[PDB]
């Protein structure tokens, strides 16, 4: 389940990612239309005239496409984070779950467990609990009976 | 000019890289925000100080 959110925030991490670097490419090249204007000074409603028009006005734009990059900046640092928790508790469930079953062990664990899903994976440590208790109340119930037969044998 | 210009790049980076903390403290502020109305309308309940 953590593998598949991982491939889930690895595509909105990309996204994000795809965004904050569009905005910047959009900003910084309203930037380097500055030196552009510097370029076209020396390679010469005057030619420095709109060098100066055409800096005031990406000085201008600047900083509305600033204010995005900041916006942009704002979700790919939460998404940053929700891979980073992603990966941490895949990394958690990576070694307990590597240890390797046989066939009928996998399918003694089918019968009698759960199927959690994706949605309801932040509650999966409330469920393992709920299984162990569950089995923990039969066993001391079973272990009883065992012992009042051990007395009816005797 | 030059020398002013290349010094605003390296502002406008630096001030870039500062909005994350003011971005992921306005996220943590709204949420305990929302988190402290919700359990003070649970306290709210009504209770006797015995």
């Amino acid at each position: 389940l953590w593998r598949e959110k991982i491939n889930l925030l690895n595509a909105r991490l990309a996204e994000a990612q795809t965004s904050e670097e569009q905005l910047q490419s959009q900003l910084d090249l309203q930037k380097k239309v500055v030196s552009d204007c510097m370029q076209r000074y020396l390679q010469v409603d005057s030619d420095a005239s709109v060098a100066k028009a055409k800096l005031d006005e990406a000085q201008t734009i600047e900083s509305e496409l600033d204010k995005q990059l900041r916006a942009a900046n704002k979700v790919t640092n939460v998404l940053d984070t929700e891979l980073t928790l992603a990966r941490a508790a895949e990394r958690k469930a990576q070694q307990t779950a590597q240890q390797g079953m046989k066939e009928e062990e996998r399918e003694l664990c089918a019968s009698h467990f759960p199927v959690v899903t994706l949605e309801q994976l932040p509650d999966i440590r409330d469920l393992e609990r709920q299984h162990e208790r569950g089995i923990q109340h039969e066993i001391e119930r079973v272990k009883a009976e065992l012992h009042r037969l051990n007395i009816e044998l005797t």
